[PDB]
């Protein structure tokens, strides 16, 4: 049958120990981040809280993961503040060549109850056909971020 729409999309959700009111908070202006010992450091202006506006913000998220630097290109699409949402866009030309469009949508919400979080991945993707398109290539973008993000509020205060 194959993508007939050629939009595919895969939903799965990730656990995570790190609170959902923990994950709201780096929507807020302070995650814990400060360039200090600089009376005038001169290495470019320090990304801090986002004042980017929110919406259509480009963002950077830079990590060595298993030796390699990898990041990721971004867009935030929309934010839900009262239901914790945020809608990534792909900007990467990269994933472009194999995805004509690619949409990822996270809602960090409680759901086995009070802590314990989940986070809802909603992915939404254009085929630019399909063997072109690897579904794979999604989940283990997904996988590594989950628990990157996880950690790093939980090795955080």
């Amino acid at each position: 049958t194959e993508a007939s729409s050629l939009v595919g999309k895969l939903e799965t959700d990730v656990e995570i120990k790190a609170s959902a009111d923990k994950f709201h908070h780096m929507f807020a202006g302070k995650p814990h981040h400060v360039s200090k010992a600089s009376p005038g450091n001169i290495q470019g202006c320090d990304l801090h809280e986002g004042d980017w506006g929110t919406v259509g913000s480009i963002v950077f998220w830079n990590y060595v993961h298993d030796g390699e630097a990898k990041v990721a290109k971004e867009r935030i699409e929309a934010v839900e503040p009262d239901k914790n949402l945020i809608t990534f866009r792909v900007i990467e030309g990269d994933l472009m060549k194999e995805y004509k469009s690619f949409l990822l949508t996270i809602q960090v919400t409680p759901k086995p109850g009070g802590p314990g979080s989940i986070v809802h991945w909603h992915l939404e993707y254009e085929k630019i056909s399909e063997e072109v398109a690897h579904p794979e290539t999604l989940l283990q973008f997904c996988v590594e971020v989950s628990k990157e993000i996880d950690e790093h509020l939980l090795a955080e205060e």
